[PDB]
């Protein structure tokens, strides 16, 4: 399932090819062996075996969960996204062949056809060399980022990809959320989640809440876990108008309560948990 505050850090290193990959991670195992790094290292090698008998979709859904489990090492994050990249490639390309040989530029063009749908399509540009993507071609997506009608899962996960696409790092542009109704301007490539100080903290500290609340139940720290996701996604940028220690523990009563136990819909903080936690967390996978 996987999640997005599991690197509140800066920008993972770009890798374009499975065998930078394969590399960086055998060497991190020759300096950091231990039992924790040989499972994981034994666990992306399953995944590759997937990838060489083309079996993407299923390399897709092993991959996306070693990324879930809460006992994967920091370090050994980054080295998954990095393989789920070229995995989300490899998808994409074999359901749109057309895409395997066009430059940058006309592979934009078809992310932005059927406008809201199609935005996935900008997963192909992400594994390509650092190179391959000019700055200026930017502006092209702005008008996504700024479209008031958007879903915010949808403009907040079209933006985590621009994010990454080297030949954007260090650009700025405008973001705006309907949930804050105002706009704001952000830099590409420096953050995995760039969100303003306050924000950053206000969330740092409601996931270590929610984590300490649900100290004995590690299944229920994880439904909390999506809630704090959703919140993050709608409000990117920053963070909800509210008061921080209300909501971890309206959370907390929410999914103690609905393993059976009827939640209370009369309460503000509960519908708008409602509102948020997955009836607007909801868009097509890649």
């Amino acid at each position: 399932p996987n999640q997005f505050v599991n690197h509140l850090s800066a920008l993972k290193k770009h890798f374009a090819s499975y065998k930078e990959l394969r590399e960086a991670f055998n060497d991190y195992h020759k300096h950091n062996g231990d039992e924790l790094t040989t499972f994981f290292l034994h666990q992306f090698d399953k995944v590759m075996e997937l990838v060489k008998q083309k079996d993407f979709k299923t390399a897709q859904s092993r991959c996306e969960e070693e990324l879930a489990a809460p006992y994967l090492p920091k370090p050994l994050v980054s080295f998954f996204q990095s393989l789920l990249q070229l995995v989300n490639h490899d998808l994409l390309e074999q359901q749109n062949a057309a895409l395997a040989s066009l430059p940058a530029a006309k592979i934009i063009e078809l992310v932005l056809q059927d406008y809201p749908n199609k935005l996935n399509m900008i997963h192909y540009l992400l594994p390509k060399t650092k190179a391959f993507v000019k700055p200026h071609l930017l502006q092209r997506l702005q008008f996504v980022l700024t479209d008031s009608e958007l879903l915010e899962l949808k403009r907040f996960s079209f933006f985590q990809a621009l994010n990454q696409i080297p030949g954007f790092q260090g650009e700025q542009v405008e973001y705006f959320n309907s949930k804050l109704k105002q706009k704001f301007t952000l830099t590409l490539g420096e953050f995995e989640i760039a969100q303003q100080p306050d924000a950053k903290a206000y969330f740092e500290q409601l996931i270590t809440q929610i984590q300490q609340l649900f100290l004995k139940e590690p299944v229920n720290a994880e439904f909390a876990n999506e809630i704090i996701d959703a919140f993050l996604v709608s409000y990117f940028p920053l963070h909800p108008p509210v008061p921080l220690a209300q909501l971890a523990a309206k959370i907390y009563e929410y999914v103690s309560q609905i393993v059976l136990n009827e939640a209370v819909n009369l309460k503000d903080e509960l519908i708008k948990l409602i509102v948020h936690t997955l009836y607007e967390q909801l868009d097509r996978p890649v």
